[PDB]
Order: C-alpha cells, then structure tokens, then sequence
C-alpha cells in the first residue's frame, strides 16, 4: 500500500531487528533509505512465529537494542527470558517511537535483484511488480526461514484442525477436551508442547530426533534490579560487546576432562539449577574436544533419566550420537516433566516412522493415532534459505546461488566478490547465530551504514570485496571451525562433503569481540580488502 520509491541511496530487505536498525541508522546518517518486507508489519521472526510458548533463549537485559538511550530507559522487560508477544511489543514500540513504518513497504516480497555496472546500482523487483533502483542493497532478510520441503504424505487429508507453529492463528486456540498431536521436537516442538499439555485431553508427541534442551528457570524480572541496571546500562552493554558470545556469560577456565566426576556434577548441577544457556561455557573445551563434550552431554542425559519417571520413555528422549551445544541451546520449561503427566504420550518415530497423515490422525508402522487437532512444529531451513529464494545477479549475470553452491563465500560475512554494493546483516561468514544476535546485528548495521556514509563522504559509488581477501577469509573461517566440534553438525554446511570440491563452514566461531576488532581494523585502514571507486 505504501509505494516504494523508484530511486533510493539504500534499499533494505526485511523489517525485523536488522532491517529496522539499518533504516533508523541510514536516516540518522542523512541518506535516503527504504525497506521492503513480506509481512504486514514489523518484527521479523517475532512477527511470524507466534505459537504458544515462543520465547527467547537469552536474557531480556541482553537481547535488546542499545543504540538509543531513551529506548533503554523507557522499556520495562518483565521476565528473565522474554516471550514472543513481549519481544514483538518491544519491536513495535521502537518502530512507533521513531516513525519507522513511513519508510517501509509491507505485504511485498523482493523476487529478484540485479547489479548494473554502468550506474553502479541495483535494480530490485518485487512480487507486486515494483522496480526499485538503489545504489546499495542491504539484505536484512534473516537466518531462519520456513523449510522448502513437501509436507508429510496425506497432510491435506487430515479431517481435524491443523496448525503450523510457523503460521499460528492470531486468536488463541483452546485445546480443551481434545486429542492433540505435535509432530517435531526441535525448538518449536519443545516450546509449544508443554503449553498444549496444559489444556489437551490427550497429547501425542511425535519425536524423530531427540534434541538437547536445558531448563530456562524463567522468573519475573525484579523492577528494582532493572531500575538499578538502567542507571549504568551503557557500561553493561559495553561489557557484553567485549565477550566471545555477546552476553555476560561466565567463561569457565577449566577443562571438562580435568575434574573428578564429583566436581563435574557439582558444577553442572549449579548450572542446571540456575538455568539458561550459560552451561555452554561451564568448561573451556565443551565445543573443542570430543570427550569433553560427551562428558557434559552424559550429565544432561542423566538429568533426563532422573526427571522422567518411566525409564523406557526417558531413554527414548535421550539425545544420542551427536555433540551437545553446536547449535543455539534450546531452553525448556517443564518439557521433560510433561512426560510424567498421564495425558501425555511419546511416540518414537525413529522406531515407528510415520507412514502417512490420515483423515483420523497419524499412522505409523505400529498403529493409527486418532486426533482432533494436529500441530506441525517445524524446524528451519539453512541460514542461506532467505537469500536463495531471491534471484540475485551480480557481475557477469552470475547467480549468488551458483557462486555459493559449495557454501557462502564472503569477506567478513559482509560482502561477496562479484556482487558490489551488496551487504549481508548477521549472516554467513560472521558470528551470526553463534552469538547474542542483537549485539551482532548492532555491530553489523553500524559497520555497514558507516561504510555507506564513508562512500558518500568521499564521492565513491562502487564497493566490492577483493577476491583474494574473500578467499583468505573463507579459508580462515574453515581453519578455526575445523578446530571445534561445530563441523560435526551437517546444518552448518550447504550440501554434502565431496572430494575434490571446496566446502565452506557457515559461520565465524572465533568470538564476537575478536570479530569486532577485525572489522574495526578494516574500517580504520580505509576498508582494507574492499575495492572502492
Ligand atoms: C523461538 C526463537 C528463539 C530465538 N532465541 C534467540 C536467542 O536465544 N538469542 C538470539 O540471539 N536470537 C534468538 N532468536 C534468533 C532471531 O532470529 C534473531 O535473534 C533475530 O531476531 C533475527 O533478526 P533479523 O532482523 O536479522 O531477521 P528476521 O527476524 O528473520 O527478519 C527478516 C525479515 O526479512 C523478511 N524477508 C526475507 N526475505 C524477504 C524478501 N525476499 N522480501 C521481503 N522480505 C523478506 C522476512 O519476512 C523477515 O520479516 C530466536 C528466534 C526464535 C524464532
């Protein structure tokens, strides 16, 4: 409805945390800037994922913007870990406060973008037949998207109520009196299930791969504490910027292998009772050493066995075969405890795979389960999923999809050679999903918008990563990743390992603070590694 400009200094794709701050900062810097967003309003993942139990896995006081002193002073977080409704209210507050929606076109999807060498501009097309000419294109298009896979066979035949965690109804769903099925036990499944368990007459959880999850220990945020923090919030967030992960997480000095079974249990139990993801850094080698990881993994496995009364059910819930904590750690709220309710039933689909969804419910090899409601608790596509849905064409009409088929090739994760004037916020090649994303998003938006400002200040119009420096960066990312357990997780690679072909690990794992220092050095040296004309 709001018409996008025909010409703009910067076009931003996406109106979540990334796109909104890019918009705001480019305005402040005196540039012309517009946003295109698929959704009807702001929020990004916090707009589109609205299933009950959706909640951030790092603390509220950390997972927030810091760019505005007034925002910091005026917003009251109510809980240790904020719910999606609260996060969405916060994002709407920011957009409201700074009149940001005047700079956004909603209900509109960018379908293609092509670089034009003559003018040093991007021409961008949308699914409403808009054409925009921007000098710079910022992809604030996110890291998590709906997977592009067919649904289970027979899904369209289900005769009951069907829900998707990825597109949950806007009005509340009452499961009272119902036999409900939940398919999927990743992040969405683990968060949504205990909420459904509160209402359903019966609940069947269809679990394929068991995932690691630790207790949130969520609690109301003491108003007195928050008021005290607000007096020194700038000092606090500068402390967060100077860490590997972008939060105040204690860095455990010891090796998980150097302690007695006794000290390990004592230490890991303290983390279990405190709750949250800080357990990931209980010891220094959890993500470096195969045996160090398995030791922490085993303790968690035993917590599952301890919590779930039925030992057969408990054993099916235990993650096996793969390392702990190589992805964002899921916080659970009575997910394990849930299985002790008489009305909750675990269906192990590794043992009995789903044959088909039926009109009555779900059929495995063993039996049919009759259900009144079925919830699909879907996972997420590769980090590159959003980008790959757009036909992006660079120098020589090369498709970004083709160049990145063996993995995302970038310099600092910020730009790729052959695709001038194009920038990625919080994406492959940078700390991204392996950090407090609000800290990474702010660093990236500041770096990219500062760079765009510098260009205009010096009368330049074309910014391209130097190919040698991209190759060095890619290799450097691989080298440091190969020193960790992260490569053990298939989702951090695009496609399988093929002899005699390159393979690029998705993310920088060397620590946010170290990455920040690199980026600052690059900027200080006049953008060393970019060719600017
Ligand atoms: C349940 C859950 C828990 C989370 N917990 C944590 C946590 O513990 N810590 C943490 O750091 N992060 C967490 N996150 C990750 C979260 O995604 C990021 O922190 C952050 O919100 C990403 O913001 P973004 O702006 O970069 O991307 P997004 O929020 O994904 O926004 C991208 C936007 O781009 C739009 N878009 C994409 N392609 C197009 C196109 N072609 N045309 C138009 N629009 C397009 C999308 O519609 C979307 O609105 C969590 C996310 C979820 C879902």
């Amino acid at each position: 409805r709001r018409q996008p400009p025909e010409e703009v200094d910067v076009l931003v794709v996406g109106a979540g945390f990334s796109g909104l701050y890019a918009l705001y900062r480019l305005r402040e810097l005196g540039r012309s800037v517009h946003v295109i967003e698929t959704a009807g309003d702001v929020g990004g993942v916090w707009y589109w994922n609205r299933y009950p139990g959706a909640r951030c896995d790092i603390e509220s006081i950390e997972y927030c913007y810091s760019f505005s002193e007034e925002v910091l002073q005026e917003w009251n977080w109510t809980e240790r870990y904020a719910s999606q409704p609260e996060i969405l209210r916060y994002i709407n507050f920011v957009a409201d406060k700074f009149d940001l929606r005047s700079g956004i076109t909603f209900h509109t999807t960018v379908t293609a973008a092509a670089f034009d060498e003559a003018t040093n501009t991007w021409t961008v097309d949308t699914n409403h037949g808009d054409r925009i000419r921007a000098r710079y294109l910022i992809m604030a298009s996110g890291q998590l998207s709906v997977p592009q896979l067919p649904n289970f066979p027979g899904l369209k035949d289900f005769a009951g109520n069907l829900y998707h965690t990825g597109n949950w109804p806007h009005e509340p769903v009452d499961f009272s009196g119902q036999r409900v099925g939940v398919i999927g036990t990743g992040s969405s499944g683990i968060q949504v299930s205990p909420q459904i368990a509160k209402q359903a007459a019966e609940l069947f959880v269809f679990q394929r791969t068991p995932h690691f999850a630790v207790p949130a220990r969520n609690a109301p945020l003491d108003p007195e504490f928050l008021a005290d923090l607000k007096k020194r919030y700038a000092e606090f967030r500068e402390e967060s910027r100077n860490t590997p992960g972008g939060t105040h997480r204690y860095q455990g000095p010891k090796s998980a292998l150097e302690v007695s079974d006794e000290e390990l249990v004592e230490t890991l139990e303290r983390y279990w009772q405190e709750g949250g993801p800080d357990i990931l850094a209980a010891y220094r080698d959890i993500l470096r050493d195969r045996d160090a990881n398995e030791r922490v993994a085993e303790f968690i496995r035993n917590k599952i066995r301890n919590t779930v009364r039925d030992p057969e059910v408990a054993e099916r819930l235990v993650p096996k075969g793969y390392p702990f904590g190589t992805k964002r750690l899921i916080l659970e709220i009575d997910y394990y405890e849930m299985f002790n309710r008489d009305n909750v039933h675990l269906v192990d689909t590794l043992s009995a795979p789903i044959e088909t969804i039926t009109p009555r419910g779900v059929r495995t090899s063993e039996r049919e389960y009759e259900l009144d409601s079925l919830v699909l608790a879907t996972g997420f596509d590769a980090l590159t999923g959003a980008l790959f849905k757009i036909d992006i064409r660079g120098v020589g009409n090369v498709a970004l999809k083709e160049k990145w088929a063996a993995g995302p090739r970038t310099y600092l994760g910020l730009s790729t050679a052959g695709f001038p004037n194009l920038f990625f916020i919080a994406g492959p090649g940078s700390p991204s999903a392996l950090s407090n994303m609000l800290v990474s998003i702010e660093q990236h938006v500041e770096w990219v918008t500062d760079h765009i400002a510098y260009m205009f200040k010096n009368g330049l119009t074309r910014s391209e990563a130097v190919l040698e420096k991209e190759d060095e960066w890619v290799e450097h990312v691989n080298e440091i990743a190969d020193e960790t357990l992260y490569p053990m997780t298939a989702s951090w690679y695009t496609g399988a390992n093929v002899p005699g072909k390159p393979r690029v690990f998705m993310l920088y794992v060397g620590g946010f603070h170290r990455y920040r220092q690199i980026c600052d050095e690059v900027a200080a040296k006049g953008y060393e590694g970019f060719v600017l004309t």
